[PDB]
C-alpha cells in the first residue's frame, strides 16, 4: 500500500528562477517527475525528499531548494517512484529507488553533461538511505549528505508505522490496518565525503543508530563527518536553518569543488 | 474515499437465511447489502459509522444479532464508497441520506408486507443519517441515534487532536480521512444514546438537540451512558438491548 500522493503548489519560480518540468525514465521504466534548475554552474545537487513526502515539501525541500540555488549549484529534484508526480506502482522506500537516483544521475549526464561536472547529493529521510546507497553504488557522486537516514530499517518502520494506544478504541482501530536491506553493510564500502545528520529529539531514528554508521565507516572514511543536533526527524533545516546551511555550505564548498 | 473495511462473518453465522442484494440510489449509486428476511411484517436498517461498513464487529454484528432474535427483518447495507458498496466519494452524512432513502424504497416496492413497519438505528455518521431520515423519510416510524455528531466541525476538531499524536508516517496516511435545524422537523419517536466517555461528541451537544426537539416531539427519549463512542452496545450490551427492544417494541406496533 503506497501512501497518499503529496503535491504542493509553489515552483522554482516563486524562488525567483526559471525551471523546466522534465520527466526521467529509470532502468526498469519508471517515469519520474521532476524540475531542472539551472543556475549557471557546472555543478549540481540533487536533493532527494522522504517517505510520503515529494519534492515539495514545506518544512525541508523547499529550505533546501533554495538555499542549494543560493549557493550557486544547479538544482535536479525529482519526486522518488509512487510519490508526487511520479510514476511507478509501488514504494519500496530505499530499496528500488537506488534506480531513481541512478536515472537522475544519467539524465543529467546524458542531457547537460557541461552543468554536473561534479554531482553532489542531499537526503532526506528515505532519501537520506538512498543518498547513502548512491555515494557507495553510482561513481558519478562526489559527495553526499545523509539527513537522518533510517540504519535498522526494520525498527525505523515499526517507529513511524506502529501506534499502541488502546484508548480511545476509535483510534487504535481505525489506524492498525495501516500497519502491517543492510544499511550498515555500507560503512565497508562508502569511502567519498558523507556528512551525517541526526537529531536528539528523533523518534524514527535513534543517535545511535546513526553513530554506529558513522564508526564503522570512519576505518575506511577520512572524510566521513557526523553531527548530532537537538531537532526532530529531518528538522535540523527547520529549528537550525542557518546553522544547518553554515555546515552543509561548507562541506559541499570543500568537496563540490 | 476511505478504506473499505469488509468483515469475515455473515447472518449465517448468526443461524439466519439472507440474500446479497443490490441496491441502486436516486443519483444512481449501487450499494452492497444484506436483506435477511424473518419472516415479520416488520424491518429495521442498521446505518453504520464513517470509515466503517455493516461488519463491524463491535456494534453492526451484535445490533444484526439482537434485531433478528427480536424478530425483526434486517437491511443492512453499507453506505456508499464504504465496504462492498459503489461510489467513489463519501460525504459524511449528506448525501448519505439517499443510500437510507434508497434502501427504504427497496423495502417498500420488493417486499412491502415485510416492511409494514420501519425503524432505523444510527451509529456515529450513521445516527446522523437516522436523525435525517426520520425527518424526511415518511416511511421510516421511528429511529435511534447511538452518538450523533451534532457539531461536526467540532467533532472533527476532537479526532484531529487524537490524529496528532500518531507518528509521522502513519499520520501521512490516515491525513487525507480527517443538525440542530432536525430538531424542528422530527415529531416521529426518536431514542438518542450518548456516553459520558465519548471523546468526538459531548454529552452536552447531544442533550441540546433533545431538549430543542422535545419542544416539538413528546416521544424524543435521552439515554446517557458510561461508555466511549458508538460503544455502549458493547460495555452494556444487556441494558442497550433491553432499552432499545422496549423502545423499537413500543413504536414498531
Ligand atoms: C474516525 C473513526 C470513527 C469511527 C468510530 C467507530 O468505532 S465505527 C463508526
Amino acid at each position: 500500500v503506497n501512501p497518499p500522493r503529496v503535491v504542493g503548489n509553489w515552483t522554482p519560480k516563486d524562488l525567483s528562477f526559471e525551471y523546466k518540468d522534465v520527466e526521467i525514465t529509470t532502468e526498469d521504466n519508471v517515469k519520474l517527475s521532476g524540475w531542472w534548475i539551472d543556475n549557471g554552474s557546472d555543478k549540481t545537487v540533487i536533493p532527494l525528499h522522504g517517505y510520503t513526502s515529494s519534492r515539495w515539501a514545506e518544512h525541508y525541500m523547499r529550505p533546501v531548494i533554495e538555499f542549494l540555488l543560493k549557493e550557486g549549484y544547479n538544482v535536479l529534484a525529482f519526486d522518488f517512484r509512487a510519490h508526487g508526480k511520479s510514476g511507478g506502482k509501488y514504494t519500496t522506500v530505499g530499496d528500488k529507488e537506488i534506480l531513481d537516483l541512478k536515472a537522475g544521475v544519467k539524465w543529467l549526464k546524458d542531457n547537460y553533461p557541461e552543468k554536473s561536472k561534479r554531482i553532489g547529493v542531499i537526503g532526506f529521510s528515505m532519501g537520506a538511505l538512498v543518498a547513502i546507497r548512491g555515494l557507495s553504488e553510482v561513481k558519478e557522486i562526489c559527495c553526499g549528505v545523509a539527513d537522518s537516514p533510517p540504519i535498522y530499517l526494520d525498527k525505523t518502520g515499526a517507529r513511524g508505522m506502529k501506534y499502541f494506544a488502546k484508548l480511545p478504541e476509535w483510534l487504535y482501530s481505525f489506524v492498525k490496518p495501516f500497519s502491517e536491506i543492510n544499511v550498515l553493510n555500507y560503512t565497508n564500502s562508502i569511502k567519498k565525503p558523507l556528512f551525517l545528520i541526526i537529531g536528539r529529539r528523533d523518534t524514527l531514528v535513534k543517535v545511535e543508530e546513526v553513530q554506529e554508521f558513522y564508526e564503522r565507516n570512519k576505518h575506511v572514511n577520512p572524510n566521513v563527518e557526523l553531527w548530532v543536533t537537538d531537532a526532530p526527524h529531518v528538522r535540523t533545516i527547520q529549528v537550525f536553518p542557518e546553522e544547518w546551511k553554515s555546515r552543509v555550505g561548507e562541506f559541499l564548498k570543500r568537496w563540490m569543488g
